[PDB]
């Protein structure tokens, strides 16, 4: 090929009966016509393909006031929507190209809607009603640098638009290019002075070739296409739906009358194009005509395409013009014309072109070598078409396209909860669709997950198979610094990360790694296979500290490791007790060697101390319980201030018993918690100088986060948490947890999160106070997770769901665009 | 220069004040102002820039009925005369142009004309009010083949359409371009939709960077440039106005608000274009700006200017604005502001931009280093220009120009004896104008020959000075097969070739050539200089036919030379006795060396016969003398048959006396003929033997033109003219001349031209049917030669006046464009 060819990686288009890419193969492919009467809600020659309506527009959605709206083309209107649902349709999210070199370049030859408001004024008129601004208005709302411009060939203008996009991205003048056009006939004025023209058929039919010919049908609509070079467009990675080759410009020139084409134009106009291309007679599929079903225009065309491409050819070639299904929309012809080329080459298949019979009687298709293309067929030979697109006065153009070279979260969102309930139940009606069949659960929501801009009102909706995500659409259609809080001893449950273990090979990966190290720490000097431990429901093991710690730390980290896989980063870190060795690991402090040989040492010299230990939770304050046990230091203290009347009592499970007895008699809640030990009690004095000598063998770094202490109930810095003294502290006195999370909140934490399993510290959180458990009982892990890193997604945390999904090898595939939540807007 | 640089060779303007490029100078220089209030012809803010009229057109110069030109937007109409009058402009003949493959682009924003259409239907609406034929009526006008269209991308479409004109250009896509755009404002519907924006100027001036700044004034009018590569300019010797080195369009992208321009964009936009053309703050000599006189809108476009242009530039940067002239002509704003650069770098002088006093308090020119324009100046340092043009809607465009790297006809033509007329004196007036006289009336004449369209009705005038040509104009203003018949004795008149040989070299080198060969023949056989003998007034030595012979060929044979190089070229030629000696001559039948051994013996032979001849001519028929002469064949015959009642009786003087007597007596005229001998009778019959040994030595061809014998009295074939028998008898038999005339009339001759000395056989052929005689006498032969010439080219012969100029170095010159016949065409 000469010059860059260029690829199609997306379009849109509102046509007669057609409001999307989908509905526009459904009619062509059922061979439907979309001509009807002129509505009664229009202006009135008496045929033509209408769109269902042009008064409806989502205004604020573009940052239109009403009143914007009512004095705007519906034109400029169609364009703005039709722009946002080429790039969705590309899968490009239109913030990206926020000052980027986006050309637009946009086929308009007619002002209806200015005939309607001159023919009955505020700042509004001169915006709303100039031409200019159908192309200028989608540059201003992406934000793109690029030329804009609207052009007027008049009935090749759509076409001519496409032909300078590919020469501004082939000179690199721009790297992205919205081309197409548009033509709304809101006018009786232009229906008069077009039926004065006398280019009109009275049966209100273009018979493409037929021998009825006698005019043709109007149409209103609007399509564009997505341009990138093809280079750019492979190396983007995007989905490519076609490659224009080669497109052509030229004139008539000396007409028999202005109004006239010239055979002798088109022959020179084909020649050049397909030779720009280097595509013979035999080359070429199928030719998307002009063939609007006048007289004289058809003959002239099909005398053209014969010369060119009949001659040197065996079979046939067959042609067809979608203006036999939706009409002539004049400035929008080319790109109605195009877009079906297009749906053709990706679909693989032929459609028919209605009102065909008996072929004119000046038109030999034999000779010529050209067969009008009558059923719906398959795509034989890779596949190339041709589109033609004239107007009245004689600036003809030619394109030549070919054919391209356990548990998952679906995320909607909307800028309105009115709009994301439509657009979940959009995504629910495709998703279940033929055409959503087509591409699987898994690449949805990659595609969900990449190609589509986060909105204001977000959601997030979970399943194992379609049938359940579908399930959950419909069910759906009726902020801080992040703060990670490990959990501590109590937390613990048989079970414990089996059911996060086959679901996410990251939390599996790091899981093993862990125990790996913690099976050797354990296996040398146990109180041997932890993952065993932890993963059979059948064993009360866990409940014993020489294995429940250095579970809650294995659990803790493997979770941790797949929470920063998702791009769920905290940036403050802080446990309760056993939690700060998991919290201080992660915020790279130890070493994972240093962290099992401490979490696994802990757990050991507590395991072997004696019985008659004891801890009671207790609704009372920190000073009331102070009282009680003043003078008691040597048998029994505070081993947590959890809340501001909640703190847990621990020693000697005598004095314990009598504290949970008198809490009890004033009428307060008091569990006796079960635990093995009297934790951060005068019973941990025995364990604490062979635990000091087991820290001051390892080595401790400056934290890569900020650590909040469970003992100083404040930030804690590297000199402090870095030595030996604190550590013995930290296993002796009491969990200041309570005061963790005000020194959080202090230092700006809005999101917290329980990183352990269940909901124990989340409680704690919300009664000391965003707090979400990553992690909660009673339901499936994987499912009690998504769950919450969905909550933290709506609640505006940046999740990188992309990340979510380096599992599977997901493709990128079409999605529904966005629901716009149109209103009417018109003048009065 | 990255890309090919482009060459403006020509443009047309109809402006407020300036109804052409030398107006708009005169307006500029003279620092006027063609703001006025609305004209009370216009409907009606209260102030704008207006053409004198936009109702007045030449539809039938254009081939329009007076109905289509009624319902013609008279934008289309403007446009046509622009594009005629940029291409006269250029020197291009618009015919040449037919089948190639030139572009039209034009920046179009406005539809006025169907907003008076509509707001009052026949088949001429359609073509007449679509915005598309602004460009497409100029494609087929010329039939040209190239892209063909209008943009829009609001108040910097004309500029835009520029730059897709020059890329069009690069690509091959079109060899030329007309570029440029129009706009008319001609209903108060869009005077008050633009005045309710809040853009316009309550004083009604472009207060350009002046802090009176409070909006623009609209104006009306049209631009085009005449575009070609640089390379394609300098080869096909075109007049080079200016070069553009680079142009570029972006948009705002995210402005403030819609209509807001961004100084972001408009940096971006300069850095680009300029490091294309590379051009440093340095080498730009002044910038054409926007510069509206809106509040916003001037700061951000010199505060941009400033950044790119204003650092790096030890010296302050001119800058002015033709808004503060015309006013905005928004559409047409950017080719305005071109224009004006374009005369800028032609002059090398900078004109004023007016309404400036005090500089805008939110302008600093001595910080952003840009002093504005307040003077007409020379140009100091080649020269370079800067043009910007922005839209409302955001596409921002610029472009960099640089400056370029005896007797006399004067041809004059139109469609009408009414635009002849007024052709002739719109000349006179240009031509003894001052700028006119920068032009010398060689370098003219050879302009108007060479570059200008020659119209069904053409005069010629002729002159020796500037005066005597504009004398010529003012008194203006109040065919067949080419047949040459070569004059015989009696056409001969001392002087014969004197003044022709001083005033054209091709006469002169061709009579030294002949004479060359004839002094040496005649210098060896006298009856010896015969240039001498032919150039002196004070000698009867010609009327010795030993000297006439000669003479008469030599003279004939230059004169034939003369008309052959003006492309006058015979077909078919016959000649009166010796004429037929030329004439076969020229034809190619003998060579130079034969032709002159043949008349020069002739001469002799004849010359050395006795005393005793007389011829007289005799107003009588062929059948009347033969009746008289019967029986007399030994002392007299008939010498010629010259016409139905015109014979020439030669023989004895004393039986020619008898028939002078005879005639005369029946009172018929009878003129006594002065010559030497009895030609064509039996007084030759001495010399003959001798004569027929000389011809008997010479080679004859076949002839390359049909020769007509003055012999035979019809057309005469190779074999007969080729032999001994046939010049013997031509010596000795009657000069069937009038026979002659029918038989070149018979073959297809409607022109005949005698090619000698005075008009004795032009009054031959009058009498036996176009007849003009190459050198009528009593005026100089320069003066009598260019009448006869002139009625050949005026009756419709191809003369070649570009071969009349190979003597001079002439240079092509811009001349005044067509006198169109406007007459009024507007809506009912
Ligand atoms: C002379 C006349 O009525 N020609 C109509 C044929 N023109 C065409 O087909 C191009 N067009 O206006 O969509
Ligand atoms: C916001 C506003 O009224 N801006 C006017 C400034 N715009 C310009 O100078 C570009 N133009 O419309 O010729």
């Amino acid at each position: 090929a000469s010059d860059e060819p260029i690829a199609v990686i997306g379009l849109s288009c509102r046509l007669p009966k057609a409001s999307g890419p989908q509905e526009l193969w459904q009619l062509l492919d059922d061979g439907a016509s979309a001509v009807t009467r002129v509505p009664a809600d229009r202006e009135t020659a008496r045929w033509g393909g209408f769109l269902d309506r042009v008064d409806t527009f989502d205004a604020g959605f573009f940052g239109i006031s009403p009143r914007e709206a009512a004095a705007m083309d519906p034109q400029q209107r169609l364009v703005l929507e039709l722009s946002w649902e080429a790039l969705e349709g590309a899968g490009l999210v239109p913030a990206t190209l926020r000052d980027t070199g986006l050309g637009v370049f946009v086929g308009a030859a007619r002002d209806d809607y200015a005939t309607l408001y001159r023919r009955r004024v505020d700042h509004h008129a001169m915006t709303g009603l100039h031409r200019s601004l159908i192309a200028n208005r989608i540059s201003y709302a992406l934000g793109a640098h690029g030329p804009s411009m609207v052009v007027d060939t008049g009935q090749s203008s759509s076409l001519v638009a496409v032909h300078l996009a590919c020469e501004s991205l082939r000179r690199g003048e721009s790297d992205i290019a919205l081309a197409g056009g548009v033509n709304l006939n809101i006018a009786a004025e232009s229906a008069r002075e077009t039926a004065a023209f006398g280019g009109l058929s009275p049966d209100g039919q273009c018979f493409t070739f037929d021998a009825r010919a006698n005019g043709f049908v109007r149409g209103e609509g609007g399509g564009l296409v997505v341009l990138k070079t093809l280079r750019r467009a492979l190396a983007d990675g995007d989905l490519v739906h076609g490659v224009i080759l080669a497109s052509a410009v030229n004139n008539d020139g000396p007409s028999d009358t202005l109004t006239t084409p010239s055979r002798r134009a088109q022959e020179s106009l084909l020649t050049r194009v397909y030779r720009r291309a280097g595509v013979t007679p035999t080359e070429v599929g199928y030719v998307e005509l002009h063939g609007t079903g006048t007289k004289v225009g058809d003959p002239i065309e099909a005398a053209a395409l014969g010369a060119v491409l009949g001659t040197g050819r065996d079979t046939p070639l067959p042609v067809g013009s979608i203006k036999t299904n939706i009409g002539h929309l004049e400035g929008a012809a080319g790109i109605a014309g195009l877009i079906k080329a297009l749906l053709q080459l990706r679909r693989r298949r032929l459609v028919p072109s209605l009102n065909f019979s008996t072929p004119n009687p000046d038109i030999p298709l034999d000779a010529l070598n050209l067969r009008v293309q009558q059923e719906s067929a398959p795509w034989a030979t890779t596949l190339v078409a041709g589109v033609s697109s004239f107007g009245m006065g004689g600036t003809n153009c030619h394109v030549v396209v070919s054919a391209a070279p356990a548990l998952l979260p679906w995320v909607v969102s909307a800028r309105s909860p009115q709009a994301l309930r439509d657009q979940a139940g959009r995504l629910a009606a495709w998703a279940d669709s033929p055409a959503g069949r087509e591409a699987s659960p898994v690449d949805i929501g990659w595609s969900l997950a990449t190609s589509r801009t986060h909105f204001e009102y977000r959601a997030v909706v979970s399943g194992s198979d379609r049938d359940e995500l579908v399930a959950s659409l419909r069910a759906l259609a009726s902020g801080g610094r992040l703060g990670l809080v490990f959990s501590g001893q109590g937390s613990q449950r048989a079970g414990m990360g089996r059911e996060l273990y086959v679901a996410f090979p990251v939390f599996a990966e790091a899981f093993d790694e862990v125990c790996g190290v913690l099976d050797e720490v354990m296996g040398a000097l146990p109180p041997g296979s932890l993952r065993e431990v932890m993963f059979e429901v059948s064993s009360d093991l866990l409940d014993e500290t020489g294995f429940t710690q250095p579970a809650l730390f294995a659990f803790e980290v493997a979770l941790y490791r797949l929470l920063e896989s998702w791009g769920v980063a905290g940036e403050v870190v802080a446990g309760h007790s056993v939690g700060e060795i998991a919290a201080v690991h992660v915020a790279g402090v130890l070493s994972l060697a240093d962290a099992c040989a401490l979490v696994a040492a802990r757990g050991r010299l507590m395991q072997g101390l004696p019985s008659g230990g004891a801890m009671v939770a207790v609704e009372a304050s920190e000073e009331e319980v102070t009282a009680l046990l003043a003078g008691r230091e040597g048998e029994v203290g505070i081993g947590a201030v959890n809340g501001p009347r909640s703190v847990v009592v621990s020693g000697g499970v005598a004095v314990v018993e009598e504290v949970a007895a008198h809490f009890a008699g004033l009428g307060r809640r008091a569990r006796r918690l079960k635990v093995s030990h009297a934790f951060h009690s005068p019973l941990m004095d025995p364990m604490l100088e062979d635990f000091g000598r087991v820290v001051a063998g390892l080595s401790f770094a400056v934290p890569e986060l900020t650590v909040v202490s469970g003992l100083t109930g404040a930030v804690v810095s590297a000199d402090e948490l870095c030595s030996v003294g604190y550590w013995v502290r930290h296993a002796r006195e009491a969990v200041r947890f309570a005061d963790a999370v005000g020194a959080m909140a202090g230092v700006g934490v809005g999101r917290f999160v329980e990183v352990g399993p269940g909901g124990v510290l989340s409680a704690l959180v919300r009664e000391c106070l965003s707090v979400v458990a990553a992690v909660r009982g009673n339901r499936a892990e994987p499912v009690a997770l998504l769950s919450a890193v969905g909550e933290l997604f709506a609640d505006g945390y940046p999740v990188d769901w992309t990340a979510y999904f380096a599992g599977w090898p997901a493709a990128r595939v079409e999605l529904p665009t966005y629901a716009f939540q149109r209103s009417r807007h018109w003048l009065e």
